């Protein structure tokens, strides 16, 4: 139900470094289409330090960006984080 | 599908101030039961600067905490943020 559309981008995060912005919609990761935030988050979690090739939509137009999921300060889990919050209905 | 269980808590956020920790499960907000992260996030979004009464579960035991959703630096939308990321399957 949560839409793959960014509400907020955190500073010095994978998302800011990738050039993501509030309002951006995640459309494809590594060529694979997605429609749910959880799909995107699962991929991010599973891929710390791996380049994900993103196709996003901004203002109805496509952009190709690279996102590399990172750890978070204070978190020692072997997972990647986005650095952004999603929009909710 | 995303579980109302925290994977990470951000510093100087509503969640850290509330005393929330990774692994905590959100069980009730203002007496109302929830089972999905989106339900919790909707409430947070809708309630900037309003005290939400949280019942959480940590290690299988209930705790009562207060959470006051806040804005994020650089975001001028009239909404509240949690200050945390959820666990995903």
């Amino acid at each position: 139900m949560i839409e793959p559309v960014l509400e907020n981008v955190q500073p010095n995060s994978a998302a800011s470094k990738a050039g993501l912005q509030a309002g951006d919609r995640i459309v494809k990761v590594d060529g694979q289409p997605l429609t749910q935030w959880v799909t995107f988050v699962m991929l991010v979690r599973d891929n710390p330090g791996k380049s994900l090739a993103l196709e996003i939509e901004r203002q109805g137009s496509p952009l190709s960006l690279t996102l590399i999921p990172e750890s978070k300060p204070g978190n020692g889990k072997a997972i990647g984080f986005v650095g952004a919050e999603p929009k909710v209905i």
